[PDB]
């Protein structure tokens, strides 16, 4: 599986004997937020 | 200036310092055919 990134337009491709396999977008994350992971409010609020 | 390709995706860019320039798709013509460049009939006759 042979990866290539451009990183000036934060896209990279995935492909296996000259076949486009995965492509999509991928950059490093400037500053984190942990409010992000802190957990969604629950769609139902007491399964109990 | 540097340019990268992806042929699996037929994409291309043309970076500078790490700055994107240009983009886009850019392939191999498999069946070139003389009638694309024939010249379309023009819409004014312009006789004189």
């Amino acid at each position: 599986l042979e990866v290539r990134l451009l990183e000036a337009s934060r896209a990279f491709e995935v492909s296996e004997n000259g076949n486009l396999v995965v492509s999509g977008k991928v950059y490093q994350w400037d500053d984190p937020d942990p409010r992000l992971f802190d957990h969604p409010e629950s769609p139902t609020p007491n399964p109990t």
